[PDB]
């Protein structure tokens, strides 16, 4: 009858997303205490989200009016992949549902007889808005419809049935500060101190966390949000961490924060991923500045050269700003939940920000935490269900990311030559063989949930260009009519939206 | 044009012929060869949640085909006496509702109003108990309801539909299937129409499997080690449906050595006894069925059937694809027979070999077909593993029989975790997570727990949703007409 006590260790994005979500879900029925270090800094990045993100704010009962201005937040409709196939060309991976004609996806029709040479513009409306720098909403908060006009879906069904599950760019520090206010206004205890030790009982479970100036803080469930450190799960409980470095070599990153005149430049409604000599560079647009970073493998490029490459790429306005060098831990823990300790965030695992899935992992974890929340005698099946769910999301996204590099047609430097000599898991090698003949569907991809629908695999395959696809033979005998009218309908609405929608700065100037 | 030759014309063949001709047409040539001495099986009266998409693909409105086939509506399947004598529950064609991330059945396990989950969580469960029509007397209406109909009448209707679009029809005996060098099919030899050749051959010859199983020697994987029901005896009983109404559902009444189906049609009921030989002989299986229906079924002829339970090792070999009973079959507990056909012909259009036969296309089709069979099979075993009835030797053996290691493990999860999208059969097999919920909750031999989180959650949003369902049901029952009144008007 006494409220279960949850102790959260870490004041990063993971920690406050957990505290606010847990407190919103259970209210005063659950006591939440968040302990964070005052000397240890947060990772400083993580500023683009995934198609899942809208569900998180809806669960928190937060409208865009309340949180977006305080975080310098902007809209994200897609990820623009630049120069991944050949110099000077780009394609979008949009957060938009794939339309089908007579049981066949529009991309399959596009392979038979597509209008233009860009699959993304023909099959996705969002690709036209991105190329025009358009805001998804008119000057009155009206989404893609001039006149005005919610939904109770879970996270998975949101990104599965919502036609336009767009995302956001935002400052990772401002969001954490906002969620700290959201949490503390709902009864979340805040303790700023260092956790010196994790005291375990006789049976190996966490008894309490030993702080320096606040004594022993105990509880029933301990949540590790200490980042790459893994203070509780990896260090204290000794849960082994498995690396993904063998399939995804990128281990390093260097990032800047560049204040720019977001007016002459404009605010592009997407994250850009420009392919480079030893990796790729991200461009995350915000209100007032852009967040840019070079994700690379240091075996192909020195940290010194990587920073200079990044500064040249942005230009003179980034010549003197501080550069943040990060050594990434790529992979995941063998299990994210052992005994009474569950890791959420960088402590659980991480893959390179190629598709901005970092915050997605956190969002998925806390949702699965509520779903598999213990209150009785802790049934092993509950913990097993959580660990398999979290691992499948990680393992699935990892396949999707390797596919980016196996599909890349770029082949100039040693880094991009080695991307095809590197050994892949046998599972993905077989699906690629299936995908060459049978364009990816719900039955030839990774079987368990991992946030990626078939049209995502379609977009990366069609856009990166090295893996040749074919249109299914049935479309050579089908009446192309209906498909050509669907192609026309997409082109028509796109032309209407581009000519009627405002830029983002215009939208954000109108409060 | 690509030449497709279909052997067999008993629902499997005509659904294939009409679907292909509507999908492609003129750019594909279809020839159907059916025996004029060998008949259809000839049952298959109830359908599944997929069936509406089939008629929509054929561009057929309900009024075009339903009266011609004596068709009625199927809102659910009523499982009777599977847990205890006199108790029943429904497995409806209605989406499960979610409150704060948890399915309504999970909330019901925590603090449900009534002792009947189906009445609390499903609206149509109230309509079934009240014998309501899903449509008003003026045609008004996610509810993927199915149909009951005469399989014989639908076959003739589709034949007309097929031949009205260029499907070449031949009535003759296929006496031989001649194989070329590779082992593919050159042509089939008829009795007096000569050889009929083509590029693709479709085996729809039923349990015989003349083309796939006999001519090409594709092995058959038996499911009888986990599903012993191998026999069936069926009747067609003309009735004054006005007196006792037309139920908007298929009933599955558990019996001493199996179960009995009751399929309501226009002017008659389709009913049969699915059973296992070791527990019941065909003669007393007939006796039981007649006593179950009554004096109205004392003189009507009885159709005895030896069922082949399982699936072919592969349904597509070389240039031959088997569709229907030739591909595989499981007992009609959930009416998945025509669903298997509808799925197969849809996969056939998807994996159509208009291109010069890539092995990956054939591999994809066989995987889709096999997993639907394996998934449904797992779902049907759950009916018997979950059934609390324990009176006869037949029902006691359902708890000592062999159980797939995969099933046994995810059952142990379901007892705690409850069926979701991540702990069921991971590939498409027509059954959503809420279908598994209904069977477990209804049959009652397998106990379940609510999620421990719901003990700490605010019930307000859930209690509101239960009330919203009961209110909508109360209104619908009071305003909707009988299913009989509906068809009597139209
Ligand atoms: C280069 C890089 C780029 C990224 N890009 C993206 C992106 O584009 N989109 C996206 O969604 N995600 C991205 N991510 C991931 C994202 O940044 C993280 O998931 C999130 O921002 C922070 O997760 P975290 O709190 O676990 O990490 P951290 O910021 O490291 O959290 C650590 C917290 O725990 C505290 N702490 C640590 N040890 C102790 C201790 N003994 N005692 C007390 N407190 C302690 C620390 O003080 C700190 O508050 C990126 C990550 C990196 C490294
Ligand atoms: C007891 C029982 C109950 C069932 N209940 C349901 C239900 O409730 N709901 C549902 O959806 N499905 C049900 N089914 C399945 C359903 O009956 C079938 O899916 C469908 O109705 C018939 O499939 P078929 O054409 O492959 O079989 P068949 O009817 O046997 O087709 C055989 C055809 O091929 C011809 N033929 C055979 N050999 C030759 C030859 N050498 N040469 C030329 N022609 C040949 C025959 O003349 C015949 O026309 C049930 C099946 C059984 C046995
Ligand atoms: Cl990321
Ligand atoms: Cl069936």
């Amino acid at each position: 009858r006494n409220p279960d006590k949850v102790v959260i260790v870490g004041g990063g994005t993971a920690g406050w997303m957990t505290a606010s979500y847990l407190k919103k879900a259970f209210g005063e029925r659950v006591s939440v205490t968040l302990v964070e270090s005052g000397t240890i800094g947060t990772v400083g990045v993580g500023e683009a989200t995934f198609s899942d993100i809208r569900h998180f704010f809806e669960f928190l009962d937060l409208r865009e009016e309340e949180w977006m201005p305080a975080c310098n937040a902007t809209y994200k409709l897609a990820v623009r992949f630049q120069d991944w196939q050949r110099p000077g060309h780009h394609f979008y991976h949009p957060f938009e549902q794939m339309r089908s004609v007579d049981g066949f996806p529009l991309t399959d029709w596009w392979l038979q007889n597509g209008p233009t040479d860009r699959f993304d513009r023909d099959c996705f409306v969002m690709a036209s808005l991105c190329d025009a720098g358009r805001s998804p909403r008119y000057l009155n908060g009206s989404l893609l419809q001039q006149e005005f006009d919610p939904a109770g879906l879970t996270m998975s069904e949101h990104q599965g049935k919502t036609q336009f599950p767009y995302a956001y760019h935002f400052e990772a520090a401002l969001l954490a500060e906002f969620l700290s206010g959201y949490s503390k206004d709902r009864g979340v205890k805040h303790v700023v101190d260092e956790v010196l030790e994790v005291k375990l009982d006789d049976r190996g479970w966490i008894s309490h966390v030993v702080t320096k100036e606040h004594g022993d803080i105990g509880g029933d469930l301990f949540v590790d949000c200490t980042g790459f450190r893994g203070v509780l799960l990896n260090q204290a409980l000794g849960v082994p961490f498995v690396s993904y470095q063998d399939t995804l070599p990128n281990d390093s990153a260097v990032a800047l924060q560049v204040p720019l005149d977001m007016e002459a430049r404009g605010i592009p409604p997407y994250t850009r991923a420009t392919a480079k000599e030893a990796g790729w560079i991200w461009t995350i647009p915000l209100i007032g500045r852009i967040g840019t970073g070079y994700v690379y493998a240091k075996d192909y490029c020195s940290p010194e050269e990587a920073e200079r490459t990044l500064r040249e790429f942005v230009g003179p306005e980034a010549a003197d700003v501080e550069a943040n060098h990060i050594r990434m831990r790529i992979g995941r823990s063998e299990q994210s939940w052992k005994n009474n300790c569950v890791a959420i965030g960088l402590s659980s695992g991480f893959v390179e920000p190629l598709e901005s899935t970092g915050i997605f992992f956190i969002h998925h974890a806390i949702e699965q935490l509520v779903k598999h929340f213990p209150a009785g005698d802790w049934h092993p099946q509950l913990r097993a269900g959580y660990n398999s769910a979290v691992a499948n999301v990680m393992d699935g996204v990892r396949e999707f990311l390797v596919l980016h590099y196996l599909g890349a047609a770029r082949n100039d430097t040693r880094y991009w030559k080695d991307t095809k000599t590197r050994a892949v898991p046998d599972a993905l090698a077989e699906r690629i063989e299936r995908w060459k003949v049978q364009l990816p569907d719900s039955e030839n991809v990774f079987p368990y949930y991992h946030g990626l629908p078939p049209y995502s695999y379609m977009a990366i395959l069609l856009g990166t260009g090295a893996i040749g696809l074919r249109p299914s033979p049935a479309l050579a005998l089908a009446d192309p009519a209906a498909a050509e009218k669907e192609f026309t309908a997409i082109r028509d609405r796109a032309r209407f939206l581009v000519d009627t929608l405002p830029s983002q700065y215009e939208y954000f100037a109108a409060m």
